């Protein structure tokens, strides 16, 4: 990554083992639940596209999701390059998409974008970029939809509650579709009656429901 | 989180021995009450990034989740209520609206702006009581059993009682005058150990003596 | 806690993961064996009053022992006040009991009372008290008295000694007190041939009955 | 390695134990699965020839792979010797092939090469060429062509293609993809895709 | 402990969670096993009386032994107060110490840390240690189940395995290395068939041994 | 150890409790496999004659292994001796030469070791000792070696690389004299010692294809 040495300067570091090791248990545990963005989002803090490479490379398995995720780098790079199309000596060059990517970039061109003062934050662009992608595998890994989340006969309401969020978690839709409609469609009856008698918070909801 | 180099404030990245710490914590202890104080202390330091990365890192408790959401709304907009805030003066700092506190519309550069400007906006510290608010609201909610449910059972150590007696008045919300103890632990003790504490008129030590 | 940068000023920081859990394992693992306090003590190391409730917060469980603790703490506190009773703007001002527990006390107070010269050391106080009351709780979770630590008929004298000490070690009196009963509840075999040596060693009377 | 202390200065350090664990366990695991290079290459970061040869050494077993490799450096060094033939008192001399693979080399030649301006970077190449072996050995230890990956009358079409790739990452124009994915999918599959012109994504929805 | 900052000084430390977990693990599995001495003494690197202290009181269990360690640090703080005899202290100054003061019983903190850091240093740190082992040596022996007479090759035993035996016993066992000194007792307890090879070789390298008998 | 402060200067530290742990388990899981050598010598990367001892008591069992190492220790310290014998009484303030046993951390203080290691120029007394050990390390490593390379032969159901594996790493444990696609062959079994022996005498790599 690149990060601030006690002194003051911003200096590139090697990834922990520590990091590498909890990436690699994350993916492993964990495979394309939702909280593996953030999981990995954290992990990649003060990443090079370099780093963010190793990462997504010291991934075995799932290599299906891992050819799907280039194609969305694809999909965003040569967007990159639509909206800014790119030389001096000694001067620092304007990086393409596939340098983002770190496929075309030296790792010292990474620091020279990412340290410069204004920085061209390439890791945090890359970063964006395969988050998008990690969305589209974990709504594809994504099992059940929301319609078929109905609340067992004998679950309480809670678990249901559990299960429905969960699932609406997994799936990509604007925060406007996602935004407690279905929930109480999707309630059993002895729920939906109680819930269709307000006119609420998820907290009242699950304690009218208890 | 915000932390200390030389002497100067400065950003550091969440360490992995911090998320792996509050993800076992939530895996193993669900939200039983002593994750809240292992959330505040895991969160040392932490940004509202920081915090919505912690957050973000619980898979499961979905409900719980959502129903936190709710309380940082409700927060949020109290806040915005009591400090209203043109176009900001380049340059400078502008005042974080409640949205801006929970991390979703300030970027990581303002965050860190307000907790190390002198004197500091903790805006950290502040979401972290909003988020703490709704943690426990949300263990109250995850509390099975009512204090009230709580009786001794009649082969039950009064010790193990008191311990139940206690955590689960933990788990509940009321002021600690609310809370303010030693008169429904003697009601709900069993019949054996109710007579030996009604004939005390006593410190917690001396009824678990007596009891014992 | 309060710890000291490479350079060499005080300064504050977090409590550390590694000693949350250490923490968390000890009173997991062990109760409240008497071997919790000294290892409360260390992983309280620098600790503020705000660390010191920090790590008490994070034991669930023995509620009973936790309850009795703030009781023990009330005790200290308030013989704090009679000690001790009693502003100047811009100064700092003297600690009253509850500023000592950290209930009424900033951390900023915590940090100018440890670090001022000479200092107020409340996170030391604090210590002191949590630890009386932690022996407390350790004697009561103390399953056997010393005078019912008999060596059994088929028990080697290392291991009833061992039980002897472990069980003295959970009660609380002044080392006078403690300061014979050893011999008496050793079993005849061996109080014979220990009553044979000049009130001896304990590795003379251990070497003597092995 | 070689790593920057917080004034600025660039020094040895020891291998760390966290560090040679971690190796350790990667190669006890997962063999030679290909996800070991990158984790070699992320665990040698800043790595001297020397750090890389105790990387090497720390493994036991796979023995036989391990004098593949040694094969494989011996190619290298012969040829980089080809490519640059090789003192003043004081200065610093030209590395051989086998001062790169720390054979021939002191860890302070070492140090001096990588930390000298311009650096001669012996670690970066060493590890080139271990890494070259290392993918060598990877398509050995592989156990199926990608020709021998074809979708099972059951599978789903996901689990299918995660084998595919995987078997493909073993053995990138020659590996350019959505040609023998489609040729070897199960005909319900087949179908369904040659319907279309098209992503991985929309070939992988198309068959779920 | 006591530590040097990245400047120069010397300072003190906490013990980290990572010794002190390391040490209760040490005495979990290992007991009073030998090698526990060493590792005792590595992971109190640095340390302070306090932080010795520290490091005994967390050891629950074994509490005989930890009573006459108690026992062999009163021996040798006694003689330490026989060997340096110590008024009113000159105001400012640092005073001489006790062997009470080095065990940490009768010391601050502040004080250890002054005698430890002090030009030339008093190292009550080390002594203490030293006392400490003196009583982990003994206990060590005490805890040993057999004696290095009873250690005999089994008529089926490796030779090397029985080696490892008599060493590991011959290790827990308390003289000076001249009484220890070895090839002479590890023959004779030798079984039959390989008491016969080794005494054909003239009084031979372990190693010669262990070939010999292999 | 001796390492680098931060600022520039070479500094002891005490062994990691991570070092020793680390250090104890490979003796536990690997015994005296050959992968020990490189794992000690890595793990007493920096490390003081001390630290060295320290790491070797910490060793338990494999005691007639550990008494077979000081021979080879007193072996070296003894042939030291030979080749730098020591010079009346020291003079004052200076540092002295070390013998043999000085090296071994026998007759010599931490501080005597540290002042050998950073002197300029060094006497490197840790590397040196270092040396002996790795030595006397070796010897226990083919003594502790079960099968003579001899003895390592194909099993008829065998598959190359195994054979190939058990090969290497049996010859690992006992370069001109080891130089070695040889007697790789000669033990290979019939079907395969067909299709080595067409080859004209080729990598391991094609040897282990064409057995494949
Ligand atoms: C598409 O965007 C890309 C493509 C490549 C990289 N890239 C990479 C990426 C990082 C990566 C990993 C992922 F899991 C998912 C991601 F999205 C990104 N790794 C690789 O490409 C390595 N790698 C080899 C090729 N194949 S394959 O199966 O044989 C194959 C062959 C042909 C076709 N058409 C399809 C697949 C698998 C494979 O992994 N590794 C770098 C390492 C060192 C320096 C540079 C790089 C760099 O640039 C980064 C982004
Ligand atoms: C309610 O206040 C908020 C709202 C959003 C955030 N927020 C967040 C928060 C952090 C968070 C996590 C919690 F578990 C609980 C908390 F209270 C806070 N997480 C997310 O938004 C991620 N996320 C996706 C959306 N849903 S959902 O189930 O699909 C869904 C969708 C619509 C409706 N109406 C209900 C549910 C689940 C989910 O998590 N992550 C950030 C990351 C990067 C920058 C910014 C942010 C930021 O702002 C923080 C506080
Ligand atoms: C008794 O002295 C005290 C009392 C409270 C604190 N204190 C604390 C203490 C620290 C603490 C933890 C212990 F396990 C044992 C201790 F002795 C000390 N914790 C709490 O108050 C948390 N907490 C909630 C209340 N109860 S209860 O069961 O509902 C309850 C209900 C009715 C009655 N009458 C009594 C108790 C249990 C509980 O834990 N946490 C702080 C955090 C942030 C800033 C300040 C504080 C501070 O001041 C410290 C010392
Ligand atoms: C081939 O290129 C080389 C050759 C040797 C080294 N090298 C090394 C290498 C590192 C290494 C490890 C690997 F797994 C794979 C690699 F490719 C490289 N290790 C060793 O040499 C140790 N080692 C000895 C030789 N054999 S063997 O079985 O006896 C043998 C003998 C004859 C024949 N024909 C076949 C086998 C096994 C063995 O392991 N260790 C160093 C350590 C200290 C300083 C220097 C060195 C250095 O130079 C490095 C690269
Ligand atoms: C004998 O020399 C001593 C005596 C006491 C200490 N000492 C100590 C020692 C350190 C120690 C631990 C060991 F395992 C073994 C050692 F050798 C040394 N620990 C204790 O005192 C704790 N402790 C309490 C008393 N008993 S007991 O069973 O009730 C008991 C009762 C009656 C009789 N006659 C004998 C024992 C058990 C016990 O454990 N702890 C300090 C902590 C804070 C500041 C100071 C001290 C300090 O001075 C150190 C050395
Ligand atoms: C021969 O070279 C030597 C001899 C001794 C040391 N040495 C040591 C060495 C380090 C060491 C450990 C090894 F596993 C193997 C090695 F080769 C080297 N350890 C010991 O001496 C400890 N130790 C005790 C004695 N015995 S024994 O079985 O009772 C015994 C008694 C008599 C006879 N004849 C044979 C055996 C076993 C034992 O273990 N520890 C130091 C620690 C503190 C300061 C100094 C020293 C120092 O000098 C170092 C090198």
């Amino acid at each position: 990554p690149i990060v601030q040495n006690l002194q003051g300067q911003m200096v590139h570091q090697c990834i922990s083992p520590r990091t590498l090791n909890a990436w690699v248990k994350v993916v492993e545990e964990k495979a394309f639940s939702p909280e593996v963005i953030p999981m990995f989002s954290a992990l990649s803090c003060g990443a090079t596209p370099q780093d963010l490479n190793t990462m997504l490379n010291t991934v075995g398995g799932h290599q299906a999701a891992m050819q799907m995720l280039k194609e969305t780098i694809n999909e965003e790079a040569a967007e990159w390059d639509r909206l800014h199309p790119v030389i001096a000596p000694g001067q620092m060059r304007e990086p393409r998409g596939s340098d983002i990517a770190g496929t075309t970039s030296t790792l010292q061109e990474q620091i020279g974008w990412m340290t410069h003062n204004p920085p061209i934050p390439v890791g945090e662009i890359y970063k964006r970029w395969i988050i998008l992608g990690l969305n589209k595998i974990v709504r594809m890994y994504s099992p059940t939809s929301i319609l078929d989340i109905r609340q067992g006969p004998k679950e309480p309401f809670r678990d249901y509650v559990d299960r429905f969020y969960k699932t609406l978690r997994a799936e990509q839709a604007s925060q406007e579709v996602k935004n407690e409609t279905l929930l109480v469609q999707n309630a059993n009856p002895d729920c939906k009656t109680i819930l269709k008698a307000l006119g609420a918070t998820l907290e009242e909801m699950m304690t009218a429901c208890q």
